[PDB]
């Protein structure tokens, strides 16, 4: 336990200011700069149809969880050295917590 519940609504504006560019979450959403994120928790990573992934997600094969994706939201390209994922990343735990409590959410 290393991940506590946060605020969806405040999770769901934290998506669209820092993840919206490149992501969308809806089930039939295209993939744009990063794939499609629907169903990613449970999934491995780098296994959408039809994205591009790096060599480097795909082999680093994560399993998609609120905690591992926290620390992926910290500081991605440190987590998976060689991620085309361009984003600096979330320090803050609070704002991590409400953007997964709003993605355990929205794409399932
Ligand atoms: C564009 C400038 C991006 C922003 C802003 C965010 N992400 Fe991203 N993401 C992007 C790309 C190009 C990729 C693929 C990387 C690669 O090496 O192929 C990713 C990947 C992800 C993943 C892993 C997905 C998988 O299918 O395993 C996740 C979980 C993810 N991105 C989430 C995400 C969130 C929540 C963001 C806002 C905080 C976000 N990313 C920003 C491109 C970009």
């Amino acid at each position: 336990t290393e991940f506590k519940a946060g605020s969806a609504k405040k999770g769901a504006t934290l998506f669209k200011t820092r993840c919206l560019q490149c992501h969308t979450v809806e089930k039939g959403g295209p993939h744009k700069v990063g794939p499609n994120l629907h169903g990613i928790f449970g999934r491995h990573s780098g296994q959408a149809e039809g994205y591009s992934y790096t060599d480097a997600i795909i082999k680093k094969n994560v399993l998609w969880d609120e905690n591992n994706m926290s620390e992926y939201l910290t500081n991605p390209k440190k987590y998976i050295p060689g991620t085309k994922m361009a984003f600096g990343g979330l320090k803050k735990e609070k704002d991590r917590n409400d953007l997964i409590t709003y993605l355990k959410k929205a794409t399932e």
